[PDB]
């Protein structure tokens, strides 16, 4: 019910960076630099610009000091300077608020368009960016937990099919989703760059930002992040994992930054770049869909997510999801999940797997 | 208190094998051979003899068909044939029932002594064993989840200090333990071979066998076992993990065989062979002690363990623990755990970590 | 010198499969299925169709029994059925011999175009292919050395700049190359799918096929392949490696099949999908350009490669390279290489690194 | 022949540390600390004391500034303080020069005996050592190339059987060796701590120290060391590897410190603690004995080794080997090696494997 514009979609390459507003810049720096090992492209008393090991654009993450922690912008790189004009035309036809800045909104980005999209998310589209030293062979800097690439964003929105259509019109291709037999959709994953996703929609009250994900080379790198957090005695900031995903098949970990922005560490999903890439739909009650090993999904993973800002820097209104809740139908008092479809053995009723109930 | 014999202790080398009684031999074979990749030394309609990748003695695990699933014997290899006589003399002085078989109790073992030890456990001591092809460079057989060694046993016993003193007199050296500030001991780890342990005591109703542990070379091998279990749609048989242990520092996984016998997969603990190896005591309320990443300990891990048999093949009666319960004091309704000692932030009152309560 | 056609280039997605002629089908099957663990999509007495772990198209490799071992076709998948028509028009404009088969040249491929390209290589373009079960989460089938994707081809051609221009016009983007200060180009790498390459040009006598490359998830998987070849006592079929590439930054291994077709195993190169991806040029004398650790490049790696066929099944005549030889200028009697530019310490003159000369 | 003393051998636990004389302390610090990540236990202007990640004794390596780079002492820890007395009596009965210091030769060591042993090597025996923080869970300090333990020494000596008998009398157990069909022994490996070795003898002119070896947890940690040396543009200091050993089965790498002291990085050998541990003899012409993958052994690996000092700090005179040279018989002009015994295919005559000759 979001209409398809007559205007052509901008050619989107990939997710490129997020700008997160943080309340204590020093504490945030400790987390992203000292704990996680991201590389400083620029910093001052107001902002920190960070990039992953293999990145050549200026940054994958901007930490901006502000009064209220929130997503300020989720930025996608487009293929040509002309695609920025295409983005402006497209969103204007959709009736969305847009703001164009020839000199960019943040350092290291040139001509850029920010929009309040039809789902209420602050999207940025840009082509021009300052190239920096690509650190991909700087093994003298490589940490045991090295984050090598920015992989994806994940957005919380109340109406998944509505957002899905809009993103498909924008050119994203759906790779996987979670539905039930009653026809409710709980989540969808969609890509531009030929991995499982560049962004994803998670059913819930929104707009809110669920997480930003970075890649590692190997599974042991993700294990090391966990181990380091234990050594630093901040294991309470490990939210969920590590595990193997069902959807995406990636090895994963979720952690919480000082403002409770959720960061995923992710590795080893599969190639999706063929236009007839087979879509995979999982049943919501399948206990292997989110954690392949059947480990329970922590309730905060379903309930907590970051505020997002509008173009004035104010927090966007949040709309209540009315479709069924994934938490409620799977691990809530009236929920259930299964290990084998139709088998009562290895099924869980009114609680989570592995012997746990909701706290 | 268990008295220290005048008779010298047998010189114990290491844990060597366990004999488990199973109810359906074919189903057990599916689990240990097809799922886990253990190597068959001998089998018939009654027994299956299995060994790990780097083993040169006949077997590390004997599966015996029987009416009641239980541990039949935990076996330790001794240094010399004369140590079998030393074990006989030792246990006779302790007033324990012993049985001696010059040609062994199981195939591929020679002169062997089985005892009902002071804690009610069926111990075996042997030297003589049939050597087999050591498969350590048979990379043509190497599985993505290859189990390379037998590492340890873990025993459930009601009175940990009582058992600890007995095992110390036997020559085992304590490497780590869990205590509280009120004089209660919850668990102890003890070795002969220079790893963290060859056996361990876990406080609880006993005698019961908590688990048998096998090692892999690398952490990814353990991940693969989990992954394979999800592919076989038996993720319900993954009990706990994978994780990083606090005590022992090993990467770990617990899975359940078809008779609910618990198997741990384990890797990368540290060297303990020096006689003044520093002992490490963890506080029971430290939420990083069992899983370093603070993931909750599944309640079945505290409550479930295997029956053990006497020398007549009858199940040993269960003596109740009267000391405080680790489950109750950490994750029960009146329990408590912390992330940082003295910090209310990251502490848990009357529930488990990560947002869960007992199911 | 190879002119740019007026007709538009077909939109090429990625390298998709190679068809290799082999002399003994059973022996080839032993190598690719038994040693390397590729998955059989179809086989009969004349052909074996194989795919990698994550593939959903019918196959990545066709082994065809024939009198003379050679490359029969290197196939690229195109975006739409119409791009096959575009491919036909494009190559007909170039004056190349083309053959079109509405029902394909091999099983599981539909409408297909094969061409004898300007460099004398048998290229195939197709869209239509039979989808098969994507094995990406079949961890019950996963090998310790599992080959997960087809990554690239590598072609030997006498004139690298000539081939480079042609491939760029065809839409490949150069990511890395090797040159010297005189202005000779020794090698170039070029992509469509957003990895370091889908094909590459190696300077030498040609047309010949240097290798076909498959990916693994992790570096340990490549180590396992070497270990397994040791156990099978076929270590003489390990040609070069394992190592870390300078160009591409990938961890690698080269092995030889029963007909001396070279196969590379490859993992963890970087993202190239942005249109302004920085192009890296290495100096031919840089001893870290091919193996980052400075290990010598085996002479057979520069001199040996597979014959290629024309459309009638006859071997293509070889044209000699007149440009300087990478072998000669680096490891030959009058060659040299350096560890640090301008430093004689760590330089090698008239021999290879690590204390070796040419055999 | 070296006679077996009447006096009992000291009970040796393990190799514990090496004291190396270096010419430029700062440069040596840059290598061991900044490149390799060893942990500083103590330093001043004359010496640097270093330990591995899991070590609790004071140090595994002492770097001592001096005029001539050499091994000053190879130290073994003994079981009790009385074993130092036993070591003194033992070497005194052997007619060896001994020096006893009640307060040690280096910091963090107590009562210590140094000897000029029968093969000319400076051995130390000690029990007393200052315990330090065991860093085994300090994942906040863990390097991507972390060295976790000291594993072994390797000694060059002209007569391997003579040295072997002496070490066996001292209580070391031979695990593997290399011989030919004409009765020549080229190398032997022997242990106390239950790994493949604590020291080893390599046939050649001696006494010289071949190398000191440290362990990592995993194979990727060794790969990272290579990658970091490439990044630092010191790949010319990678002498040999990385590879899989035949003898020992360990994954390995050899690198050279600023004074050309050879250091091995080593992981994942097997358990040898049983007293009937199967001994393994390899033929010297077996091309998988040293590198399992058949990669050629660098000639410098056979010819170069460190000087060793006597108790006055003077360099020990070299005695020439008269037995056949492993280099000459395998890779020399008249050498030979095989891949499969009895198979001419995959054999090498008068040159090294993989297409190389001696430089
Ligand atoms: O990156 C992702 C891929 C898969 C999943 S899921 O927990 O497996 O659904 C979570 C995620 O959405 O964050
Ligand atoms: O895949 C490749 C990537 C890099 C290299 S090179 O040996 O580093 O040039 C070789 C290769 O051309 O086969
Ligand atoms: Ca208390
Ligand atoms: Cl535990
Ligand atoms: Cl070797
Ligand atoms: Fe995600
Ligand atoms: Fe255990
Ligand atoms: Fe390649
Ligand atoms: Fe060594």
């Amino acid at each position: 019910e979001i209409p398809k514009p007559v205007a052509p979609a901008p050619d989107i390459l990939r997710c490129a960076y997020a700008e997160l507003v943080v309340t204590d810049l020093a504490k945030s720096r400790n987390f992203y630099v000292d704990v996680l090992g991201l590389h400083v492209s620029y910093e001052d008393e107001n902002q920190i610009y960070l990039r992953s090991f293999e990145e050549f654009i200026h940054h994958n993450l901007v930490l901006t000091k502000g009064p209220v922690a929130a997503l300020k912008a989720m930025a996608f790189r487009v293929r040509t300077p002309e695609d920025v004009d295409k983005a402006e035309a497209y969103y204007q036809e959709l009736g969305c608020r847009t703001e164009r800045r020839k000199d960019g909104f943040v350092k290291g980005i040139g001509d850029a368009l920010r929009v309040e999209d039809p789902l209420g998310f602050p999207y940025e589209f840009f082509f021009e960016t300052t190239h920096v030293e690509r650190l991909h062979m700087r093994y003298d800097l490589y940490s045991a937990g090295e984050l090598v690439r920015l992989d994806h964003f994940n957005q919380v929105t109340p109406d998944v099919p509505r957002g899905r259509k809009y993103l498909e019109d924008l050119g994203f291709r759906v790779t996987e989703d979670i539905q039930d037999d009653e026809g409710t959709t709980y989540a969808a994953w969609m890509h531009r760059k030929g991995t499982v996703h560049d962004t994803a929609l998670t059913g819930g009250n929104g707009p809110r930002l669920h997480h930003v994900a970075f890649s590692t080379h190997e599974k042991h790198n993700i294990i090391q992040i966990c181990d380091k957090m234990g050594a630093l005695r901040i294991s309470d900031r490990i939210e969920r994992g590590p595990g193997r995903h069902g959807v995406s098949n990636a090895f994963y970990l979720y952690i919480l930054d000082p403002d409770n922005h959720r960061i995923e560490i992710y590795t080893q999903d599969y190639y999706t770049g063929d236009p007839d890439n087979p879509t995979i739909t999982w049943n919501v009650h399948d206990n292997q869909r989110r954690d392949w090993w059947g480990n329970p999904v922590v309730p905060s993973w379903y309930t907590e997510a970051s505020k997002v800002l509008d173009l004035d820097g104010n927090v966007q209104e949040i709309i209540l999801r009315t479709d069924d809740s994934e938490l409620e139908v799977t691990i809530g008092a009236d929920g259930f999940s299964f290990t084998r479809a139709g088998d009562e053995d290895g099924s869980y009723h009114g609680q989570a797997s592995k012997g746990f109930k909701l706290g």
